[PDB]
C-alpha cells in the first residue's frame, strides 16, 4: 500500500544542496527538529484551549530523543498535532517549495545553512546527518501514516501498522554512517543544553 511522489524541482534541489554542500556544523538539526516538535506541541495545546476533547487522544505534551546503535537510528517522538495525509503530500509540499525558494535566495546573498529553520524548511536539516529520514504521523482528523525518503527525487507515503501512537510524530533519522556521534549520550546532551535549553516542554534524552 505504498505510493511513490515525486519532489518538485526547488525542494530536490535543496535536498541535494544539503547532502552535498561541505558544512562542518551539522549539529543543528537537532535544534531544528526539536523547534519543529514545540511548534507541532503549541498547535495542539492551542486548539485544546478553545476544544478541550482534541487532547482524548493523548493529554501529555513531551518531546523525547530516542537513540539506537544497533538500527543507527535517532528518532525524535512528539505528542503534537501531527500530520494528516494531505498535509504530508500537498499541504506541507507548498511549504517545502516557498520556505525552499526564500532560503536559496538568502544562500546566496551570504545566508547560512544554519538558518534554514527561519525559512519553515528546517526539517530538511535531517539530511546532514541522516540518509534516510521516516516520519511516523498521527493527526486527531486521519489515520496514523509513515513517510519516507532517501532523497533521490522521490518520497513515499503509507498508512502505518507499526505501534499505534495515539498522536504526534516521530521522525526517524536512519544517520550516516560517519554521524554516528548523534547516538551517543554525551552528545545529545550537549546539543539540547546549547541549542534547546528554553524549549516549553520536558525533553527526555533516553539512554542504552
Ligand atoms: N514534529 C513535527 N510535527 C509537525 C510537523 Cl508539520 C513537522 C515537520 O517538520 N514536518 C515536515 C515539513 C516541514 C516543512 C516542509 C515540509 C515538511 C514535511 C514533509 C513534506 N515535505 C514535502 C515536500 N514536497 C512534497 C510533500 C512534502 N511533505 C513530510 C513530512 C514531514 C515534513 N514536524
Amino acid at each position: 500500500h505504498m505510493e511513490t511522489f515525486a519532489f518538485q524541482a526547488e525542494i530536490a534541489q535543496l535536498m541535494s544542496l544539503i547532502i552535498n554542500t561541505f558544512y562542518s556544523n551539522k549539529e543543528i538539526f537537532l535544534r531544528e527538529l526539536i523547534s519543529n516538535s514545540s511548534d507541532a506541541l503549541d498547535k495542539i495545546r492551542y486548539e485544546s484551549l478553545t476544544d478541550p476533547s482534541k487532547l482524548d487522544s493523548g493529554k501529555e505534551l513531551h518531546i523525547n530523543l530516542i537513540p539506537n546503535k544497533q538500527d543507527r537510528t535517532l528518532t525524535i517522538v512528539d505528542t503534537g498535532i501531527g500530520m494528516t495525509k494531505a498535509d504530508l503530500i500537498n499541504n506541507l509540499g507548498t511549504i517545502a517549495k516557498s520556505g525552499t525558494k526564500a532560503f536559496m535566495e538568502a544562500l546566496q546573498a551570504g545566508a547560512d545553512i544554519s538558518m534554514i529553520g527561519q525559512f519553515g524548511v528546517g526539517f530538511y536539516s535531517a539530511y546532514l546527518v541522516a540518509e534516510k529520514v521516516t516520519v511516523i504521523t498521527k493527526h486527531n482528523d486521519d489515520e496514523q501514516y509513515a513517510w519516507e525518503s532517501s532523497a533521490g527525487g522521490s518520497f513515499t507515503v503509507r498508512t502505518d501498522t507499526g505501534e499505534p501512537m495515539g498522536r504526534g510524530t516521530k521522525v526517524i533519522l536512519h544517520l550516516k554512517e560517519d554521524q554516528t556521534e548523534y547516538l551517543e549520550e554525551r552528545r545529545i546532551k550537549e546539543i539540547v543544553k546549547k541549542h534547546s535549553q528554553f524549549i516549553g516542554y520536558p525533553i527526555t534524552l533516553f539512554v542504552e
